[PDB]
């Protein structure tokens, strides 16, 4: 275990294997739970930053782990930090501001900082769940296509995905964006200094019968009548919340998996929490 | 047992012999603590409308089964009870509208939801605490006298516990309400097509010495000094809070039971969890 | 043990082998901790005046004893401990109003009330962090050089710590106060009717190579600058939160404690915790 212990601030900063760790570490606690791994150990959720569906799954994966949890949904932060790590073994924090998790780090001492939310940047554990769904409902993350819709732009969860998905090999992806959106320009030349394919498109029936995934963001409003050419295998992801980026009749549909994705965030981060603060495995 | 991953929305949605399981679980869990019960289990503490003396009681049920609970005290509802189905093993939730946990019930899954409070309308858990409560405090709930004095209009939990009164036999009912506020014409019918005694009155001392128990609602302000012609088994009954309508001379009196009903509702609702979320007895 | 199941509104109604007890099950309990000693315990975290770095202390305490904790980080005051005594084994509780502790006492039956904060009056808990930290740092509450420095007029811990610290031998204080605020009259009575050393100054360089402890309270600005002829031993303390009452230079220095000290508070709320709710030690 290369992250015993390991500040876990932005997902960029991580090796592909160790993904593929963290993966089959939240398989195998997916399979057979393991309660008690975290016994004795008192985890703090700061949500200095509301986010009650980030903190309920991440809160339910310390319990699932058998840990206790002391914590706000809601002075420097710096002493705040300084403070709060002598109580407790690990910080999930949530903070609406740029760069507050790796601030924290510098006072958390041997107490390692979970980014739960840093602003409206880094957001590692969405990531982590993505790909663990990736993976879960294709049996791989390499040689797959991957059509990503919406505003592609602002949030940098999904330049995380697709750099995380750019560290295996044989995918190609699809970018479905009016134009003020679209994806920027130095995740493209990241492909392209790495050589993989990616096309953009404007609308979703121009490949819809080639994806693999389809991920979705918060005009190009889906609905259950646009998945008739469908792969039997797709699966349609959105990081929620929807309003009607997603319509409601698309709930019913073999490809709805945002729900099952967003409860994979549970073993995501029950994994996460076990690499840290456990050696054995 | 009966109740096993039920949904509890409504108390009237239940049999007497349901009522006496339940009564029976809460009565051996008040005996000998069980305290594994629920270990390894997850509960969701939903309340969208705030209520800290409900919430606090329903989580101290949770805790006393060894349970872990996550949840807020506070997008469509739909969608947070789909992503939270997929977290917990049970969810309790108060919401301020009607309707909202049968609502919730149709995304929950295989999860039951139990309903803490449901706009004004039901609230179950409060029905069983003081079911309990009388059966505990008379050693029986047949052949009783039940005075029930003021708002029997709009709270509705006054309606649930006469129902459920209605399901045993031989009690009397007496009902002291202004005018405005009445038992509606509802229950008086739900009696007489099925043979039970009750009497309107205008006073309480016009039938003190015959009560077994007198319940009081949410003018018609009640004093020690009222309580001479009292059955020395008798007890009094509030669901809280109260201000004056109970004056605060009656706390020290054998016949104050309402801080004794509210403590009964760990008991209520520790049984309540223990048959929803466990098979064996 | 004389503390089982006693309330802890002030700690000045405490004796001195009571306080050494308290320390000593607190180094106890820092040296190898009990985390099943409270188990099948529920306490109430009873914050009613919001207080999240106390609120925190106190249930990280809490949950290393493996406890269990319900209550809210916010009708009578009288009837809510009256009920909530009825669901939990102890009540942890800060309210903005004096006295409330002790009116909460009334009601909670064979429950203890443990005071977090009482208005700006007694908050025991910070006194007994502070003598543990004292105790930790020095090996002894015997023979030392206490100077206190900033408002001691207002803020009663200090107070409460003085009293606490002439309960023991051989200790010399030193006042550092402005003019309005100063420490009041009956404190140096009560150091002078038990013969015990002190000096009021007006600046901290006066005495800066003679003093063991230099606690701090919330002009009288400190800085690193200012350490040069400090004793090896010696150490800052702070009660927090601080701005620049204590300027940032000095976390650096080897005399900065106040992170410790807050730190301890886990001890002594532990300590205090498993005192009340134990018998055997």
């Amino acid at each position: 275990n290369p992250l015993y212990q390991k500040h876990i601030i932005s997902i960029n900063d991580l090796s592909r294997d160790d993904l593929n760790l963290v993966l089959a570490t939240a398989a195998k606690l997916k399979a057979n739970p393991q309660p008690e791994l975290l016994k004795h150990k008192v985890i703090a959720s700061c949500f200095f930053e509301a986010s009650t569906r980030t903190r309920l799954s991440f809160e339910t994966s310390m319990h699932r782990l058998g840990a206790s949890v002391v914590g706000f949904s809601d002075e420097t932060l710096a002493d705040t930090i300084s403070v709060i790590s002598t109580y407790v073994d690990a910080i999930v924090m949530r903070h609406p501001q740029e760069g507050a998790a790796r601030l924290a780090t510098e006072f958390s001492g041997n107490v390692p900082v979970l980014n739960a939310g840093d602003g409206s940047n880094q957001h590692p554990t969405q990531t982590l769940l993505d790909l663990f769904t990736i993976q879960e409902t294709q049996g791989r993350l390499d040689n797959l296509h991957v059509a990503m819709v919406g505003d592609l732009k602002y949030p940098r969860t999904v330049h995380s995905l697709t750099q995380a998905l750019a560290k295996f090999d044989g995918n190609r992806f699809y970018f479905i964006a009016p134009d003020a959106l679209a994806m920027p320009q130095y995740i493209l030349d990241m492909l392209d200094e790495k050589g993989i394919a990616w096309s953009l498109h404007s609308s979703i029936e121009e490949v819809m019968a080639e994806v693999d995934i389809l991920y979705m963001t918060r005009q190009f409003v889906l609905r259950a009548s646009d998945l008739h050419n469908a792969k039997a295998n797709m699966k349609v992801l959105h990081p929620l919340p929807r309003v009607d980026e997603i319509a409601t009749d698309v709930d019913k549909t073999p490809h709805a998996w945002y729900f099952q994705q967003a409860g994979n965030g549970i073993f995501a981060r029950q994994a996460l929490l076990a690499l840290v603060l456990n050696r054995d495995l």
